């Protein structure tokens, strides 16, 4: 379930990380405006950039926290504010983890591991109710 998942991508949460996020760029290349530096680069280049190792594995350790401490896939209040006022996500609407969470369902459902895919989209649902009652968009 759920909580296996998590357990799944923190054992080999680098290689989670890089291959979600560019599922995620390449389902939604516009998406890059917020990093800028990530256009012109394949995956291969992405993964050998400094830069993409540190925001990937910055995302998803959080994330996978964000995850672990919630309940039944409701996140905590705290880590909705965070995500909303982390001085790197003032671009950022509801609609950008929505999009987010579209390309990392996907990934789970294509995958050949056992993931609990549909409570990961329930939690991308809660975190953008989360964050709304938070202060996005
Ligand atoms: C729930 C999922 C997400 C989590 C847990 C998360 C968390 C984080 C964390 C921990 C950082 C590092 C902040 C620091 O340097 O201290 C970060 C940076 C950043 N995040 Fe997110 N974030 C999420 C979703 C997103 C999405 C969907 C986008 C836009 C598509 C985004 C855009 C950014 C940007 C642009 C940065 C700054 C990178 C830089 O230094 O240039 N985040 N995020």
């Amino acid at each position: 379930g759920f909580k296996q998942d998590i357990a799944t991508i923190r054992g080999d949460l680098r290689t989670y990380a890089q291959d979600i996020f560019l599922a995620f760029l390449n389902k939604y290349p516009d998406e890059r405006r917020y990093f800028k530096n990530y256009v012109g680069k394949s995956d291969q280049e992405l993964k050998s950039m400094a830069k993409f190792g540190d925001d990937t594995e910055k995302v998803f350790n959080l994330m996978m926290e964000v995850a672990d401490r919630a309940t039944d896939c409701v996140p905590l209040a705290s880590d909705a504010n965070t995500l909303v006022q982390m001085k790197q996500h003032s671009s950022l609407t509801t609609g950008n983890f929505e999009k987010l969470f579209v390309a990392l369902v996907e990934y789970m459902r294509a995958s050949g591991q056992s993931f609990d895919s549909q409570s990961w989209d329930r939690f991308g649902k809660n975190l953008v109710s989360a964050l709304s009652s938070a202060g996005m968009k």
